[PDB]
Parts: structure tokens; sequence; C-alpha cells
């Protein structure tokens, strides 16, 4: 756009009308100069911040560095705080609220008076739901992470905050290790300000935001403590009052081939299951028809070179000195499968910024040919049990078990898995397929991170690892194993998954890419008939709210009524 | 109950297992000892501060009061930012945002690890709303009002915050003041940290927070700004501990007869309108049936004894220094006015905290003689155009007026005010009744504050600052006139508001609570059955779900699925 | 003593009278509860603090954590920063404000109404500052150490802040690098909140307040960024409020023995020859003997087993998770070489708190066999060159040009220095000895550190990085190499340094403690009566008070006026 020009925040500040005095003058009272309402961009800082929120604890301070950025660029920062939602504290889970905290960053711009956004993010959830609020609005926005934690480190052994903690509860089960050491490492495991470090959740869609074009490039990786996540948030906030002045909206940058480079992105780093559903609820509030099918396009024939937990062996720390995300993306352009002329917040293409990149440890960001997979790309298992869809991680999947058929040992609740698995007298063998049902959207209910099911003493015992499971759950961005996860639609829904009875043969082949319950169409029917509903029905509150209007996991989980971009319309006076 | 006992935070932080070891040890990377996680109560620190809600700015500082508080007591704080709106930046209106603030309010508390809450408040819709949401949980619960601004000069002159705007503003049409004497006067209304100076509806949201005994005595009136402020934060961070372990919830406090001291408070003080909404929504989420017709019994008879602007002469400054509210709590005690019994957060009773109060300065809080008006309560005028519901503030009306009955001029919108309003010709005179529709829960949308309809400039010209005005719409703590308000139900619903039409007569009687449109009730019935609402309205987002669920002022404007307390129930683990 | 009884602070704010509500009620407008002056300890926390002090930028966030750990145990937390001086920003050195600070701290703890001092130090000149003053008014003490930097990583190798700086400047002299190079990794060295990631001048004046007893077990090693260091900051907070109850002064801690196992602890960690001075000038406020006869007596016969740089491989990351301090400590209890009945401010001894402590990694805490030199105390050369004294670091230092003997190359003054040393004619070798003078605590003034002489590049470029250099000034705990220093007294005093000429030989013997100029004792006493001063002196300000009151490195380089303990004694009222 031509700047200089009229800001939709001179419909508050400016002029000398009775509604602009009392708009201008009550916030003077907070000691700002007369010429801040001038017409310069007025430029809100959303900050996730919150003690209960301890992946976003360092974020406050990471504040006053975007304000010196905005005040140098001659803008006008105020900070908003917004709904924080963290796996690591909410329950009965984070995801509940994942649309919660997006309906109200929404209404938190379009109402208060801001040109542009800075989205303080960290924690799994805050980074998709401010890009879902924003993006409904298209303001110039811009994101800065918070940053992952330092390397855990227990007797002088490496140690991931997530992975770790499920490779520790089996050695209990299994028998190799005492709870105090479970207990002893726990105040080491974390020890830092900062996110997971492991590729979890929260680092993985800190690359989704970069390889989206909405981050400064290298945002990704630079620890939360570390100095040059200070230097990028006081730069964010400099760039900030620029994006405002030339228009860059978040409709002009997170395009499809934006979308598609995340999804190559997700592939070569091994990102985490939880990024298809975030990437397709950002994708609906934007105007971009991102299809499932789409992961599974763009996600095949892409290997992971990204050699770190929980598909690897580092932690999110060498990631960082290797060159971080810019040293893929270039990696990825190298073997045209980058969109180099992808915009960035930074005015430039997502090519111009990382082609002369270098990669400081090459068993980190590991060559081609010694990648951990092929191809690993997240995979859809289209079939019967899971018409509308079914994922899987492939880089931290055992080999042979994605090529498995077996026995269908089922529950129909969590409580149901949480009291059979640990009693003895129960026919499970290590070539059983495990299944749990009721714990979608609607089910657990809000979708929790209960994908990764451990498995018996009696099989991990023995010395097995893994086992083939089913759920139309999630899992941590930290989990390993072959699990499926995103069986849509849900069992509490009326999907195939919820007449899922025990005994019950399931084959699962992920090169043709089917689930399949080898049982006639006739005996669908009368088992898709006697089905009554189970799930804990909630009455009133966010609960119903979510419950009647919480969409499927094969397109966002979204709100229905909230899909789409809305505007940032200016509203009708105050006053 | 028996202390020592488990709180819900320890389902959280209690003992072993790998929950909790990644819900605890995920806190301790913020330096956090390990002692604190034994069981001491965890106390939640909601604060409503933000850069763009100036009437909280200082609310930082006093969070940290607080949490100096909760560790002198062993506890454990923890603060927590929640959604902020305030009337003087959010368009259309703060009050669409309300039950927002409410939704995220509340599920903020029970998904969180918080055994007790501390709601730091002080704008206008932060007091109702983390009320409307730490009832629905019921946890235990305690206010810290941030505190008023300070008395604004102007040339000497005292000036209060937003009266002295709806008073400039007329004097500029009316020729008795320029537009640059206005722009003058901007910075020396609002030059202190606080709400606005007069008892407007965030200082008489602040006085029913503790006439409801959810705050501490003398919590008020405390300028933000003056040091017993910090000290009101700082001990009321110690109570909220011993208020957990003696589980002291605000269902054990908001009794029928708390809010019965309130609606009278609500005239002693010269309250607003809009203690009537937000005691009426209030009272759903505790359980309660209150009523506008409890208003107008428990309100009529009862004299405001506080000479401050809009209703009296001085600001909050001089009430402060003349005792405060335990004074007018006291006067209506020593009058046989108030439920001495009612218990308060601080374990003793109303009576018990306002007995040794004196009144140092006989000109602000008045004696029964001097009183402002005889009955100054808020009254409730049922009649054939409102059925639901009308309220009036009878200590800022004119006294004249009450009582009137003159031919009506209707305005369609907001629009078709704001347009013909300030027009040489109009057929308007100082007997006309100004009545303006579409500007209710559903109409603006979001009930606003255009009650206090401007004058035609030609009236204000002769010298005269009232006529009756009739709208569905709120109007600030800070207006005067006779304007009858909450007109429920409205016109985009179907209320018999939407049928006046210019050249009719209205009846208007306050000590018979009559407020009468005289027509043939065939010409009424008909209007009815042949008004169409004029479409065009919101497909999607919150402006949707607001236009559907929301109800009207006689109920509280709450969301319909949002009513009852649905408990602190923790609901099931996060893994 | 006896626990309740009247602190000093009550004084102050003790029971009625005039002189108390002045001092009372004028630090009530903080907003501070009136219970808070009853009589519970005050305790100050004296905070380093400053934008221009990067090695200490987190203390802020340190320092509440502190005032936490003080409320939890019913104290009275008060925040008092001091004047701060580090050697990356003050000119010419950051020694000659030592004393200052030490003098203001001094009047800050006697004037000021605190029971206890909390010392939050972090950079070099802080923790001896800050003990050269608590020390002088004996008051109840304690020291929390701000934390070291994370290890910087330069394409992908290992670096060390300043030792890679005195090594990447001479490889760029030897054209074995590039400044453009040398440039790049200036942001990559120091990338976190801390003082050197080396066993350096901060990181060994950290590790004497831990093995002086000064501080918690388990305090010199935490990172300043690890969520460990919040940990010891907050139960540091805790641990002060009894010891003022227990009247814990650092006279009762601070021995002799205490001071023993610091200077045999200097030569286990190979610490730096900066702690000769700040243990010597530390020791005459506390009342004690100390000598370099002490030094190079409990240093000899010593080995260093931590394995960091400059003296060896690893950085202060590595010696954490190895185990720290406690390790170290132990290893001399286990060897007999240190007194464990040394009291510490925990209520526990020395060995009390490091009995139960693990090496979880051998190769940087080693062993006695791979241990890194023979005896690695610092060494004290005694000889007609230097009466009062020269050290040297032997860890870094090489082996075999500690017994070298080899023409004298003399510069005058660092200016002579920084324009000779890079001229292509130079009549030196890698035998001659490089003496430079003028650089005492009189000379340069303020005893630099510009001991480590960076060798001429045409001796560099054939492959060597050490050769003898001695100078009366000082050297950071980053350097290296065969230098000795400390060669008390300087030039401008008359010290026989001051005579050596170009030509002349010096003799070097390190087992035997010789530093020897052998030339006729009539050459010698003719040139001391011969000498005269370049005379240009400050004529006034606190660099002429420096060049008064000063004296040498032998005794601490203190001022003279400011030896001793002066006692907490209040003086007299102030009204």
């Amino acid at each position: 756009a031509e700047w200089p020009r009229k800001l939709r925040s001179q419909e508050w500040y400016g002029g000398t009308s009775r509604d602009v005095i009392y708009h201008r003058g009550w916030l003077k009272n907070q000691g700002y100069p007369h010429d801040l309402f001038d017409g310069r961009p007025v430029i809100g800082i959303l900050n996730t911040w919150s003690d209960m929120t301890p992946c976003n604890g360092h974020l406050r301070e990471l504040a006053e560095k975007v304000k010196a950025g905005v005040w140098e660029a001659g803008g006008f920062p105020l900070e908003v705080p917004v709904f924080s939602a963290s796996e690591n504290t909410f329950r009965p889970t984070a995801m509940m609220y994942r649309n919660l905290a997006a309906l109200a960053v929404e209404e938190a711009i379009r109402g208060q008076p801001m040109d542009g956004c800075v989205l303080l993010v960290g924690c799994d959830k805050t980074t998709p739901s401010l890009l879902m609020g924003a993006a409904s609005c298209d303001l110039p926005s811009i994101v800065v992470t918070g940053g992952p934690m330092l390397n855990g480190y227990f007797r002088g052994e490496r140690v991931g905050s997530g992975t770790h903690l499920w490779k520790f509860s089996e050695m209990v089960k299994a028998g190799e290790m005492t709870q105090a050491e479970f207990l002893e490492a726990e105040a080491s495991m974390s020890r830092s300000s900062g996110t997971c470090n492991t590729m979890g959740t929260a680092s993985t869609m800190a690359s989704m935001a970069e390889a989206l074009g909405m981050a400064l490039s290298g945002n990704a990786a630079i620890p939360g403590v570390d100095s040059r996540r200070k230097v990028m948030a006081q730069l964010t906030g400099r760039r900030i009052v620029q994006m405002v002045k030339d228009d860059l909206k978040p409709s002009e940058i997170m395009t499809k081939q934006a979308f598609e480079n995340a999804i190559r992105t997700n592939a070569a780093i091994g990102g985490s299951t939880n990024a298809v559903i975030h990437l397709l609820a950002i994708a609906g509030r934007v105007g971009i028809d991102l299809s499932l099918d789409d992961w599974d396009r763009c996600g095949r024939d892409v290997p992971t070179i990204v050699n770190l937990m929980p598909s690897g062996k580092y932690l999110m720390e060498e990631f960082f000195y290797a060159g971080g995300l810019p040293v893929v993306l270039k990696r990825l352009g190298e073997a045209g499968l980058l969109h180099k002329d992808a915009l960035t917040v930074s005015g430039e293409t997502v090519w111009d910024e990382v082609k002369d990149v270098v990669n400081w440890n090459e068993d980190v960001i590991l060559p081609a040919e010694k990648a951990l997979t092929s191809s690993g790309g997240i995979v859809v298992l289209r079939g019967n049990l899971a018409p509308k869809g079914a994922v899987l991680k492939p880089s931290a999947a055992s080999p042979h078990l994605l090529v498995h058929k077996g026995r269908a040992v089922v529950f129909e609740d969590i409580d149901d898995y949480k009291a059979k698995i640990n009693d003895d007298n129960l026919d499970i063998d290590e070539n059983c397929i495990m299944v749990m049902k009721n714990c979608g959207p609607k089910g657990y209910p809000g979708m929790a991170e209960v994908g990764n099911m451990g498995l018996p003493p009696k099989v991990l015992k023995k010395g097995i690892l893994d086992m083939v499971r089913i759920s139309d759950a999630r899992m941590s961005g930290t989990a390993y194993g072959t699990v499926v996860l995103h069986t849509s639609p849900e069992a509490a829904v009326g999907g195939p998954l919820a007449v899922v009875k025990n005994g019950d043969m399931i084959e699962l082949d992920v090169p043709n890419r089917r689930l399949h319950l080898d049982i006639s169409d006739e005996e669908l029917a009368r088992r898709l008939a006697e089905w009554q509903p189970n799930h804990d029905l909630p009455t009133s509150g966010y609960a119903f709210l979510h419950q009647q209007h919480v969409e499927g996991a094969d397109t966002g989980a979204d709100l229905d009524f909230l899909k789409g971009c809305r505007g940032n319309a200016v509203g009708k006076d105050s006053h």
C-alpha cells in the first residue's frame, strides 16, 4: 500500500472528536507523549506469558526487546496478554482450549486499536492459536518463538524433555529402573526457560512458522536463554512497523506454496503429528484449501535429515549450532523441493534468505544418503477403519511393523486402558494391535495426547519396545513407536472405530496407505446401529460449546462457526 | 474443612507417577524449590493488566504485592493474565466481550492447578467478568480492586473523568465552550493510573465487590496510586491462603443477603445503572434468584448520601478521605437497612468490619437530613412499552422530568441519531421524548453506552441540559439525566420499543413505576406482527455466537449456556 | 545468640518517638504492611546488576528470587543496588575501582537499617568488593554468584570467552587467521547472561566464595541461565533470615582454615592469579594474617584436576554436569588436603555438604594419576628482582620455560609495548625475556590485565606461542603462558623491576622459587638511587586518592585506611 496513510488506529486516537478525546486522553494516563497518537503504526504485542505456562516464562522480558525495536522504528508498542494454552499444565488437555485462545486473540485484535501484531508464542498450542486469530483479521503479523530449553543432562547422559519421560516410564514397568531414578532425574530433565529440547510440538510449530515465512529467518532453533533470541525479538519489533506501512498481510505470505513448503519442512525435521491439525486449521482461516491429501502428497519422497529425538539422537541445541532450519530449507531447495519464490515477513524470498548458509554439523543435519528415513513424511492411511483419515509418523516408527496384521485388543475409554494394561490377566502378545476409542475431539473430550499407549510389562519384560497402536486421539511431539493417530471420524461421533470388537483382525500396510478391518461391509451396518454414545457429555459451559461445534481432526479440529477470514473492519464507535 | 488436606493442585503435582513428573518437573524450569509442591495452597493471581486497558496499568506492580503476601503465608503465588476488555478501547462495545472474558476466566481456573484465585480487577468490565468466572467454578476467590484515578484539575477547577466529557460535549454545542478549550483539558482529566474518579461503572462495581463481601473492607475507595492500595494487595494475598485452607467459597459469601446489601448500597453511593446488569448476571453464576423486582424493592426508599459526581459535587478522593465504604455500610446498619450477619472473605462479618469507623467529612458522606435525593435507589419501570423491564438513575435525573408526558421523536438507529440531532430543522422542543432503537445486546450489537443522548443544540442554547431519553442501550456510570435505560426487550427481538413512531406520546412515572405508551392496543399489536428485522446478520465468528446465545438486560445479558456454577471438578488426566 | 532479640534495624523502626516515625512512616509509602517493622530481620539484597556490566545482566531476576526466599522465612527483603565495576567496560581498569566499590558497599551496610546482607555478585570484581565491604562491617552475609555463560560454539568448534580472544589475536599475527574470521566469532563467544565460561577471574572468585564457606554448596558452577540458579537464589534468601537470628557472621566462617582450603582449592580448579590478590585483600577486612608465603605453602604440591580452559580443554558447563565444586572439595578431603571442620553459611560443615557427591565425568574432574600438572598451586617467586613478591600460573605455562634464562627485552610502558612489538626489526627471539614496566597499582594506574603480552609476530610464525613474560601487572583468569605476574613492588615506587635494561639476563626458577637478575649488586644499587619517577601525576580526584593510599600486590592492592573490620556499630541518630 501507499505510505503515509490513515491507519485503523486513527479511528480511536486520531481527530478532535468527543469519542477520540475519550480514547486518547484515557491512554495518556499511562504517560505517553502527544505525538504517539499522530498516526504512526500502533503495534500490539500479544504475549502468552503466564506462570502457569513455564515454556513461556521468559516471554515477558522478550516483550521488552520487541518494544525497543518498535520504538526505534518509530512505532507505538502496546503489550496485550492473551489466553495461553499449555499441554504441561492444562486438563483434560490443552487442545480443547486452542480455539478458545484463537477466539479470544481474534476479538482482542479487531476490537482494540492495533495496526500490527507481534505474536509472542512458545508452547505447543500458543503458536497455532495466535496464527488462527491473526489470520482471521489479516493485519500485518509476525512471530517470535520463545525458544527451546537447553539439553537435559542426567548422570553425564543426554536426556530429552519429553522422550526420556516415556523411555523411563517403561524401564520401571519392564524392570530396569527404580522410580527413584525416574524421580531423581526430574530436576535435571528440564533446567532452563523454554519449550522442549526435542523435535516436539513446540519445536515443530516453531519451524512451521518459519517455513511459512511468518517468522524471521532462524527464529526456530535459537534457545530461549540465548542472547540471539533477544536480538531476534528487537529486530522483529523494528520490522513490524515497516510491515504495517507496506501492508504485508498473512494472506500475502501464507500461500499454497508456503503451506506446501511447511509440509515438506515437516518431513525433513521429523515434525510432530500435531503439525497436520494445526496447519489444516490455519489454512482454513486464511483461505487456502489444504486437504489432508496434500500432506501425503508433499510429505512422500522427502527424507528426515535432522538427527534429533524422538526420531534421532541429539537435541535442539545441536540443531541450532549446525545452522538451524535455514540449513534444512536450503537442502530442500538443493533437491528441487522448495518454492524459492515464497515471500517472507522480511520482504525477501525464502530462498534469498537461506541460499548462502552452511551446515556446521553433518552428524546433526545429516546428508541425504545418511538420512534417518528415505521418505519420512507423515503418511495418511485411508481405509474403512478410518474412512476420513489416519496418520502415522514413520521416522520414529519401527520399520517391520509398518506392514503388520494382528488381533485387536479393544479399549472403550482411557479408563478401560488404564485398568487392563497393568493386569497380567489378558491375552496380549507382541504381535497384537492395541485399539482405543472415544478420545478424539468430542471423545476425551478435546483430543488428548494419549496415542502413545504404554505397552504391558509382560511384553516389555521380554525386551520388546514397540507394538502397533491405533487411536482417534493424539500423542506428544516427543512420542515414538508405530502409532496411528487422527483416526477420523472419531468414535464419539458415529465412526467405524467405535464398533471395533475384541479378537478381531486389523491390517496395517503403510506403502499402499491402508488401515483396514478385514470384516464384511454387511457386519458394519449391524455393528454401526447397536452403537449408542458412551462418552461423557457436558450439559453447559465451554465444553458444551466445544462439543456441539468442534469439527474433525481431518479438517483442523476447528470450530465450525469460526472458520474463515472475517476481516479487520473497524467497528462502530463505543460511545 | 480439615486442614491439612490434599487440595486439587496435588492432582497435578502430587506424589510420583509419570503424569505428575511431567507436570511438576515442567514447572521447575522456572526456578522453584522442591518443597513448594508438597501441598501448600497454589494461588492463581488473575491479572487483567494490559497496555491497552489504561485503567489497569499499575496492576503488575500490584500483582507483585499479592505475590509477596502469598510467600509470607506459606503459599505458592502464580500470576495468570486474563482477557481484559475496557470501554475506553474496545469496539463496538466492551460489554459484548464481557461474557468472553468470563468464559476464559472460568476455563483458566478449572483447567489449571490453582487452589485459590486472586482477582486483580479495576476497569469497568473486569470486576463482573472475573466474578462471573470465579463463581462459575466456586473456587476460593477474593477481589483486589485496582483503584480510581486522582482528581483531575483543569485551570484550578475540579474535573470528573467522563462526567466532564458529556458536560463539555454539550457545552460546545451550546456555544458556551470551544472545541479548542475541550482539547486543552484532554490531558488534565486523566492524570494517574486508575478508573474514573467519579462514581462510575468501575467505581460502582468496586463498591459492590465490597458490599458483596467478595473483597476486603476498605477496598473500593483507595486511589490506585495511594501507597495503601499496595498494603491492601499484600494483605489480600495472605488471607487467600487461609481462605483456601478454610474453603471459603464465593457460594458461602455471595448470599441473597449479601446481594441485598449491595442493591441498597448502590443507592447510598449513587451507583450506576450497570451494577444492575452485572449483579443480575453474576447472580446466575452463583445460583441465586435475583430479579429486576428485587432491585426496585430493595432500592426503593434508600437515599444517596455520597456527594460525588455525576449525582453530586466531589470525586472519589474526597470519598476515601471521608472514610470510604465502611462509613456508608455502617450508615446502613445504624439505620436498619443492612444484614449485619453477612460473612466476608476476612472471616469476620460486614458489621464486624464497619463497626468502629468514623465519617471524617459530613459534606461528602452526607447525613440523613441533607441527603441528595429522597428515594435514590435505581428504579424499575414496568409497562406496555417495557414489559420485561427498564431502569432509571434517580439521583442524576431532573426532578421536574420524572413525571413528564410529551411527544416522541424517534431515531431508528444510532446512525439515524448522529445525522439529524445536529440539524437546524427538527420537530423537537424541551418537552419531547428522545427515543432511539437498535442499541441492545443484539442490535448495536453488545448493548453500548449511548443512552445519554446529546440534546439538540437548539434546546441547549435556551439553557436546559435535561430531556427525557428512552433507549434500550446502556450508559456510563458517569452519565446524568432523566434517561430510562435497559428497555428490555430491545427492538431487533420484537420488543414493544420497536414500534414507536414520531408524533406519539409516552407517559413516564417514577413513584408509580409506570413507563407507558398510550395508544390503542390494536395499533400496538398490529405493528408487532407487521414489524420485521432488517436482516444483514453475521454468518460466522464470535459476533455470530453472541447474536444467538445472548439474552437481555432483565436477565444479565449473559450467554444462555453459561449460567450456573459448574464446579471446580477436575476433568481427566492429560496423558 | 538468643532469638528473639532486638536487631540493629529496630534502632530505626522500633517503638514510638519522633525519629522512628520519621523512619518507619517514610518507608511505608512504598506499600508495606505495619507488622513488617516489628523486629523480623531486614535483609538487604545488594545487587551489582547494571546494563553496563553484562556479566550481571540477569541479577534483577535473581534478586526477585531472593526476595521470595525472604518473604517465606518471615523476613523483610529490600534491594539495594551497589557500585558495579567490570573489566569489560571500565577504563583504565576495573581494579582501580575495586576499592571504591568496597568503600560504598561498606557504607551502605552500616548506615542503612539492614540486619543481614545478601551479596548478589557475578562479574570479576564484584565478588571480592562485596566481601571486602560486608566483612569490614562483619554483619551476617551470604553470596549468590550470578553464574557463568553457556559454552560458545563457533562453526561447531568449542570456544572460550576470553581465552579464544588471546588465542585468535595471536593467530591473526601469525597469518593463521584473518581479522574477518575473528570478527565473525565475536557474537558466538558470549551468547548468554553470565561471566566467562572458562576458569577465569570471575569463575575463580565464585569458587573461592564457596571454598571460603561464604556461599551455599554447589553455587560456583551453575550456569546463570540454568533454572537451578534461581533455586539457589531463593533458598539463599531463606537461609540468611536464620543466619541473622543465629548471628552467623563472616568472622565466624572466613577463618584461617577457611582461607587455607581456598588457596588449595585454587590449585585443584586451575584458578587465576587474581584470586591471590583478592584473597589477600579480603583477609585484611576480616583481620587475618594472610601472606604470599601462605599461598606458596598451601599451594605447593597440589594438582589441578579440573580440565577447563585455559589450563585444559573443556568449559564451565562440563564442570557443572561433572558435579561441580563439591566434587573438587571432596577430592581434597579424601586426600587429606582439606580442613573438614570449617563451618559454612549453611549451618553444616564443608565435609557435611561435600560428603555424598559423585563425579559424573572423570574426563573433566580428573583423577590423581591423569591430573593436569604435578604441582599446580600458584607459586610465589622471591628474589633480588622481586623482594616483595611475584606469582606465576603453573597449570597454563609451558613446562620447558619454567627454568629459562635468556636476554631481557624491555618495554618502558604499555605504549612502548604497543609500538615496537609489531615492528619487523627487533632484537628478540624465542629465548628472550619480555619485561614491561609502569603497569602496577600506581603506574598504569590500577594494575591492569596486560601481563599476557602478545608475542612478536616473527616468533609466532615459527610455531611457538609461549615466551617468558615479566610484568608488574595483572592478567585475566582466561590467560595462559609462562608469565610471572604481581611483580611487587612496581616501577614507579622504586621496585628493582624499574632498573632492568635491554641486554640483561634474568634467571627464572619455579621449583626453587627464584626469580633472579644476575648483575653486580653495585650496578643494581646505583640504578636504584639514580632512578626518578616521570612526574606528571594527578592533582585532584579519586585518581589522586588512589595514587596515595593504595598499596601493592603482596598486600592486596587495598587502600591503606580501609583495612580492618570497623564493625556494624550504628552511629548516632539522624535527628
